[PDB]
């Protein structure tokens, strides 16, 4: 009938207490699963909170388990790894009409650029021409903003790969997508492999092919499974790599910015780093010279969440700040700056928050009078300012603008990397009581930047970042069980989420999900056959316009009622959380 076709891929709700046994729950993405370490995240508390996302991010370096997903110390992934080093290392080898992108959508995107940016440090400190790049959904505005909808064309991704791979020779393409999902990437890796003779497609993503997202992307034929399965069969042609462990769903479900940007970084980075590092040595990279890398990122996890409750504070006082209506100022020095901003302007579409709530800052690339003339006058007895740096930094520049904070607000913890017996100055720099004191082992290093010692800073700042922005928002009852109802629907895959959360939480039938989405969608219009059939970027660009269209759409299927009468039911309401969960009662 009029859409069929378009929800098709959906599967039919299952009925109550069959959700395994139907075998929906089977076809969910690992990516998107809701992981059952998280069922009461709503119930916990900040320090729960935090032991709840530290566990969900230890599951990056679980092993595998005896019929089951391979994971990252799984020997074939290790050995895929290995493999693309090599392939690394001719284009090092020969760098003359040689490039190297990383590409992704969103977070994808931003890993991409932090790692081009470290390893064209790398080649600069030994005086090489730059051989990396990014690629980034909607051009390089998109590192540092919130553009969700950019990632939902092929040949938007196809172009910008065609700019930048210019009359280069050998390009090596690192398509990331950690659901397996976004077209942007389907069509770069599908066009590699139509030009194997210049171009080496490497998926990286953190689901079996098997799973790998297969409904029709508007401007292209083909779906990211079959370019992923037909990479697969290249790959024992050695021709193109997928490299996809299992990493355990998100503790948000489906928050891919969270454990997949980490892993698509550990991951990325060990790689990468031991091509370069073995190819000066004249020795192929090898699975040990990896595994010193991954153990290295492992305890880096282990270090960071040692200091636990700090981290629950910081975030008891980024809620409370927000609980009220205040905002939230995270401040930091070269590539942990970058990182605060790119975590705050993420909480916009994760949470539907303002830019101000919670927003990052680079000396968003303020000088240091800059910030202390234009931003600090904004500031507040209900703030919190969050400052994040290394000893290795210029602590006079921060010294001062923590001064000058401590003034105009009181709310003010901080986020200090140092290598063991470095001391910090001021020691009454009891401007911070109690610091985010993260001390760093000495570790060996040949290059020049120390790079290793870059790549551990920045993870554990992601983490404690994430863990924060994401706890403080779960505080404040916005997050049902562990998911995110009341998204915005800004790109095809955010529908999909919406649809599948409508029949999750109301167990009614797929068309009646579908329906009452389409309808709050494009309300006051009623549903007509156009509409029905129409492509799924129609709906997404009515929606992504509209306030608590997935609550309306839910409303109305639980209380079987119109859209008029679910709006003047949410209206009346203290609030969209109140109106849903005791609906849901
Ligand atoms: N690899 C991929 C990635 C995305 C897609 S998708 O965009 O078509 N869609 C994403 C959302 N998705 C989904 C999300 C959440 C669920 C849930 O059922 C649960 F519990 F599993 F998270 C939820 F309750 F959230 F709806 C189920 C399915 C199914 C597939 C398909 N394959
Ligand atoms: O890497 P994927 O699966 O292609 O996801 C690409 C982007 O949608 C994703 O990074 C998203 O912007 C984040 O908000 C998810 O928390």
């Amino acid at each position: 009938m009029p859409g069929t076709k378009r929800f098709q891929h959906v599967i039919e709700t299952p009925e109550p207490g069959k959700w395994e046994l139907s075998g929906y729950e089977a076809a969910v993405p690992i990516t998107e699963k809701s992981n059952p370490l998280t069922q009461d995240l709503d119930k916990a508390d900040a320090e729960n909170i935090v032991r709840l996302l530290g566990q969900c991010d230890a599951e990056i370096f679980q092993e595998e388990g005896q019929s089951t997903y391979q994971r990252l110390y799984s020997e074939s992934i290790l050995t895929t790894m290995v493999q693309v080093a090599g392939k690394v290392q001719e284009v090092l080898k020969e760098p003359d009409g040689g490039l190297v992108v990383l590409s992704g959508g969103g977070t994808s995107g931003r890993m991409a650029f932090l790692m081009s940016v470290s390893f064209n440090q790398l080649m600069k400190g030994l005086g090489q021409k730059p051989l990396y790049t990014y690629l980034i959904a909607g051009g390089d505005r998109s590192v540092v903003a919130s553009r969700e909808g950019t990632e939902d064309s092929a040949l938007h991704g196809i172009e910008e790969l065609k700019k930048v791979a210019a009359g280069k020779k050998r390009v090596i393409v690192i398509g990331i997508s950690v659901g397996l999902s976004a077209p942007f990437v389907a069509g770069q890796m599908d066009c590699c492999m139509n030009n194997t003779a210049v171009f080496l497609p490497v998926l990286v993503g953190f689901n079996p092919v098997s799973m790998a997202r297969n409904d029709p992307i508007e401007d292209w034929s083909s779906t990211f499974r079959q370019v992923a399965e037909r990479m697969q069969k290249m790959q024992e042609k050695q021709k193109a790599f997928v490299l996809n462990p299992a990493i355990g769903p998100e503790g948000l479900s489906g928050s891919s910015r969270m454990k997949g940007g980490s892993a698509t970084k550990i991951l990325l980075e060990t790689l990468l780093l031991a091509a370069h590092k073995t190819v000066d040595q004249g020795i192929a990279a090898s699975q040990r010279c990896l595994l010193e890398i991954l153990r290295t990122f492992e305890r880096a996890h282990q270090v960071t969440y040692s200091q636990s409750p700090k981290i629950a504070t910081l975030m008891k006082s980024v809620s409370t700040s927000l609980e009220k209506k205040g905002h939230v100022y995270l401040v930091g020095w070269q590539t942990l700056g970058i990182i605060a901003i790119m975590d705050g302007v993420e909480c916009i579409h994760t949470f539907g928050a303002d830019f101000r709530d919670v927003r990052g800052f680079l000396i968003f690339t303020f000088s240091q009078e800059d910030f202390l003339t234009s931003i600090l006058p904004s500031l507040t007895e209900i703030d919190t300012v969050v400052f994040i740096f290394t000893l290795d930094d210029n602590l006079t520049e921060v010294q001062t603008i923590v001064e000058q904070v401590k003034e105009k607000t009181n709310h003010i913890q901080a986020l200090a990397h140092s290598t063991v017996g470095q001391t910090l100055p001021i020691p009454l720099k009891k401007l911070f009581p109690s610091i985010i004191s993260i001390t760093w082992p000495l570790l060996f290093f040949e290059y020049e930047g120390n790079f290793i010692q870059k790549f551990q800073r920045e993870l554990s700042t992601k983490w404690v970042l994430n863990t924060v922005s994401t706890g403080a928002h779960v505080l404040l009852g916005k997050i049902l069980q562990n998911h995110m109802l009341d998204l915005r629907i800004s790109n095809s895959k955010l529908f999909w989420r919406a649809l599948a959360m409508l029949q999750r939480f109301s167990g009614q039938s797929k068309a009646r999900c579908i329906e009452s989405l389409l309808r709050a969608i494009h309300f006051p219009q009623p549903l007509s056959d156009d509409i029905r059939a129409a492509p799924i970027s129609c709906h997404v660009q009515v929606a992504h316009e509209k306030e608590q269209v997935i609550p309306i759409a839910l409303l109305s299927l639980l209380f079987r009622c119109s859209i008029t009468e679910a709006q003047a039911h949410l209206a009346a309401a203290p609030s969209v959380c109140e109106a849903v969960r005791s609906a849901l009662a």
